[PDB]
């Protein structure tokens, strides 16, 4: 009983079948727990039980049609390697219950990592529980927090509610008695300054000046509460509210990233279409023959504009200046949110993320990180110099020019 060998996109083996004894082979992972949750492993048997193992299950025994066939994933191993050393690290070094990382290619819209932490040895699965088994990139939702506000702008300038160069009174002001209020509390901020300091007065404002199904069609486009579509098992499409009469604090609310459970994977792809100029590609696993065509979703103008102003947020000023990386420009958005138990309540756990593009020139990635309970630690959050380590050494071994002046 024989199986096939699927590789990375260049050819670096992911999971072989090597001989054990005379004919009978057994099946071997070399990348280990590096793709743990996403390769899979088999039983006894040469049967798919997780990963690409089982959701490629017939096509690489190919009984009945034909002989066995390999299959050459969308990963690439040089950044798949990065990515869960600087995650998994990370989530040690926070003393963090999980962690997950999703990195995207823009143009096509090809996963190129897509990392767990803590992981698993498919090797020899003794002594491995299951709650460190199932892929949390896909499996888990979490509310997205402020990784939605360049949404918000987009629809806000291209539904004529604010130009570019408008200034928005941020002053705490009470939403039929919710205290709207900034940590830093700012008499006034720019169209740009409101992403710089993720002031939810600002956006606030913005989602009340327009109807509540702009931001519900907006977050929609860019794949919001729709399924990614790649054959793994466990893949969740997120929590999506399908309401029709809204309030004046749910308004607020969904404008603050609140109110939706999206998974990791969904929100890469989210920052996939950011980095496309509003491009939305379909998700792959596996390589794709280019070119992907996709389809325009929102206006180039106004995504490459809200692209440029998410730069502050690495720049002296912003919350993520933590997440800079030497010699480029990139266009993030960091913050910290609050758990959500099985009772639907806030519990007194946090939730660290990270999600950005790169270059600001021209992106070619998209990058997720994820850092789920940072326990010990300090906010001021702990994502942030995580995505600049996994994207500084993605642009490098990807080598792309640098951006900004040194």
């Amino acid at each position: 009983t024989s199986r096939g060998m699927i590789t990375d996109r260049s050819g670096r083996p992911l999971a072989v079948s090597v001989p054990v004894g005379g004919g009978e082979s057994r099946r071997y992972y070399p990348s280990g727990e590096v793709t743990a949750h996403l390769i899979g492993f088999t039983n006894v048997d040469s049967q798919g039980i997780e990963g690409v193992e089982k959701s490629f299950d017939k096509w690489l025994t190919g009984q009945g049609g034909g002989a066995a066939h390999n299959l050459a994933l969308s990963i690439d191993e040089r950044l798949q390697a990065l990515v869960y050393r600087e995650l998994n690290n990370a989530v040690a070094f926070n003393k963090a219950e999980s962690g997950s990382a999703v990195l995207v290619d823009v143009n096509t819209g090809e996963v190129l990592a897509m990392a767990n932490s803590p992981s698993y040895n498919p090797n020899n699965l003794s002594g491995t529980p299951k709650e460190a088994m199932r892929n949390r990139t896909i499996t888990d939702v979490f509310e997205p927090g402020s990784t939605v506000k360049p949404m918000v702008v987009m629809t806000a300038l291209q539904r004529g509610v604010v130009r570019e160069n408008s200034v928005l009174n941020t002053i705490p002001y009470r939403i039929n008695g919710h205290e709207i209020k900034d940590v830093a509390r700012y008499s006034e901020l720019t169209l740009t300054g409101v992403l710089q300091k993720s002031s939810n007065v600002g956006v606030s404002k913005l989602a009340l000046a327009m109807p509540s199904s702009a931001l519900v069609d907006t977050y929609s486009r860019f794949g919001l509460g729709k399924a990614t579509n790649l054959g793994l098992v466990g893949e969740r499409s997120g929590l999506y509210p399908q309401k029709q009469r809204w309030s004046d604090i749910e308004r607020a609310t969904f404008s603050f990233g609140y109110g939706l459970m999206v998974t990791p994977l969904q929100l890469a792809r989210v920052y996939a279409t950011i980095g496309s100029y509003g491009i939305y590609r379909p998700l792959s696993i596996t390589k794709v023959d280019p070119p992907v065509p996709g389809e325009r979703v929102f206006p180039e103008s106004i995504v490459r504009t809200v692209v440029h102003m998410m730069e502050s947020v690495a720049l002296p000023g912003g919350g993520g200046v933590k997440a800079a990386i030497k010699g480029y420009r990139i266009a993030i958005k960091t913050g910290t949110a609050k758990k959500v138990g099985p009772d639907g309540r806030y519990i007194n756990k946090y939730i660290a993320y990270t999600a950005g593009v790169a270059p600001a020139s021209q992106p070619r990635f998209a990058l997720v990180v994820v850092i789920n309970d940072p326990q010990a630690g300090k906010y001021y959050a702990v994502s942030a110099p995580v995505f600049g380590a996994i994207m500084g050494g993605v642009l490098r071994t990807m080598n792309i020019e640098p951006d900004a002046l040194t």
